[PDB]
């Protein structure tokens, strides 16, 4: 909050609820998962 | 801070800002790397 410092979002530092209809002013966008999925081949 | 409990360092317990440079102090250590790249059949 208190200073501009821009990331990425990730599955880690966001957590997670509910679903998506009953909030108000949810906007869509893809969240990124771990390094450890990508680093999976 | 107010009580003596060692810990192994981990990634996990950690976070990274940035790189190498512009710190001052900074010592050369290696960091525990997760459980997923270790744990590889
Ligand atoms: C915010 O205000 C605008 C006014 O133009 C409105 O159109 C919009 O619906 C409002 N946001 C939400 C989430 O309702
Ligand atoms: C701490 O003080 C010592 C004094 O001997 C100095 O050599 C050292 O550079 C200082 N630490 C840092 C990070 O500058």
């Amino acid at each position: 909050r208190n200073f501009y410092e821009p990331q990425i979002i990730t599955t880690d530092n966001t957590f997670v609820s509910g679903n998506c209809d009953v909030v108000i002013g949810i906007v869509n966008n893809t969240v990124y998962d771990p390094l450890q999925p990508e680093l999976d081949s």
